């Protein structure tokens, strides 16, 4: 189960956050054991398309190469916290799994600046238990943790030693295809 009111960034800047750009998830951290790989991709755009508050997610297991994408619609619940629906898509946006009810993530951005950002997230998928997620994000998906993403780990009284990194994977992502999908 989901045990975190993650407390969003004060003075979050949205319209930086969600302008259509990509970011890619560098270490990660789940709570619940046994809810996550011990070795992932994945990555999200995050944008306004057509005054609609969008993400598109891709999800990539190196192992098994399982694969999906999304396309989420985000309601504000308040500054830097969000209500996401899912829908799962193929990579041009067609459905494959329809909206709906008990389908959603909550989506709280906890750190941000213009390269880096430190989210959270508690997944719901059906009768699936949930469970909480944090996630490192850079722009540059070759980047190293750095001091500010790092401090605010600390600051959310986490410890960036317990996340583990993505970097080790080959991951390689279709960064068109998620700016794409923000408009599906
Ligand atoms: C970047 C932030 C992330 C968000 C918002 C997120 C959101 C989601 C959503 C919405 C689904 C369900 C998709 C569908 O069924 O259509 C999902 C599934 C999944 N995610 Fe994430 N995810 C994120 C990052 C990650 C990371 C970093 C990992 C682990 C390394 C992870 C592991 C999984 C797994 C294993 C599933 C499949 C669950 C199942 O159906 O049994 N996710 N995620």
């Amino acid at each position: 189960a989901c045990t975190k009111n993650a407390i969003a960034q004060t003075g979050f800047n949205k319209d930086k956050y969600f302008n259509g750009d990509v970011w890619y998830v560098t270490d990660y951290l789940d709570l619940e054991p046994d809810d996550a790989p011990k070795r992932y991709c994945a990555a999200l755009a995050a944008g306004t398309a057509s005054g609609k508050l969008k993400e598109a997610l891709y999800h990539y297991d190196p192992k098994t190469q399982d694969t999906f994408y999304d396309v989420s619609e985000l309601q504000v619940e308040s500054l830097g916290k969000y209500t996401a629906n899912f829908k799962k898509v193929d990579k041009n946006g067609n459905v494959k799994v329809a909206v709906t009810a008990g389908n959603y993530y909550t989506f709280t951005v906890m750190y941000a600046d213009d390269s880096s950002a430190l989210i959270h997230t508690c997944l719901h998928k059906g009768n699936k238990a949930a469970g909480d997620l944090y996630a490192v994000l850079n722009r540059n998906k070759d980047a190293a943790a750095g001091d500010k993403v790092k401090s605010a780990v600390s600051a959310a009284t986490l410890e960036f030693s317990k996340f583990i990194s993505t970097k080790e994977n080959n991951c390689a992502y279709d960064n068109d295809s998620l700016k794409s999908l923000l408009t599906k």
